[PDB]
């Protein structure tokens, strides 16, 4: 693990949102900042290999672990009896959709339930990669975290 | 959170098991150390508020967060059409059982899937109360954690 304090997360999250980085990301359909500005929902544009899908990322702060928490869910279209239908993708399939690159998902399967909605805790790696010995680089934590936890499996380009 | 490295967790867990603190605990039906001595299963004696329940606690280590995880599930006997039957308890009720006495859970509702079994990750609070400050008390740390995460809502006896 790592630690970034909440005040630092809050600030960097607003700064990131303001930067327009997600707004000008061509992948990204729309961006939303929660009321507390604690959290950010990204909706990716329709993707087939990355029968179309729609990917949702909820960027949040875990107050228990003091680290960002990336919540994942995916809408899949599926032909049922010849009829196109939409369902929420099941985790084991999310595990296939992805590893095809980044074959490793860390730790234990973890479903986060948000007011009735089911999300996947996304953990390709240990967030401790992001910090150095002395925490010198704290100011860019979130930005670099984005590169590792998001851009790495969904290319900016 | 307050991180503890796997080496120290592993030692203290095996050490905790040795003290027989769980074996002589009145509430405890049985204690099992997983094959790797990584994790510890506690089955508790039949209770209702402390047709009866059966509570299971799995003490494990998160490599993602470098913190212990208390995994929790509960067998409740319900009377269905007049016939006693058992079921795994729903999280809302696990809350309304624990949450009433009392009284808290931090963060989002987290479900953990172990080889198909469903566990509710139990966080009465952040672990940042357990250590810090050059950590002269690190060695205890699992013992403090047990006091805060387990004995607080169960009661040592
Ligand atoms: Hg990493
Ligand atoms: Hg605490």
């Amino acid at each position: 693990g790592s630690m970034i304090p909440y005040q630092e997360w809050h600030s960097q999250l607003q700064s990131l949102y303001d930067s327009q980085i997600f707004h000008n990301w061509a992948l990204c359909q729309d961006v939303h900042l929660n009321d507390e500005k604690d959290g950010l929902l990204l909706r990716l544009i329709p993707t087939r290999q990355l029968l179309l899908n729609h990917i949702e990322l909820y960027l949040t702060y875990s107050k228990v672990y003091n680290e960002p928490l990336l919540l994942l869910r995916i809408w899949e279209e599926k032909s049922i009896d010849g009829i196109p239908m939409t369902k929420l993708m099941l985790p084991t399939d999310i595990e296939s959709l992805l590893d095809v690159q980044g074959k490793f998902q860390l730790g234990l399967d973890t479903i986060i339930n948000l007011e009735g909605s089911v999300w996947y805790s996304f953990h390709p790696c240990d967030t401790s990669c992001i910090v150095g010995d002395q925490a010198e680089f704290m100011s860019t934590y979130l930005r670099r975290w984005v590169s590792i936890f998001i851009f790495s499996w969904l290319g900016y380009e």
